């Protein structure tokens, strides 16, 4: 599981 955090993708791998 990842939190959405970003800019154009939400997954943060």
């Amino acid at each position: 599981i990842w939190g959405a955090s970003g800019k154009l993708i939400d997954t943060t791998a």
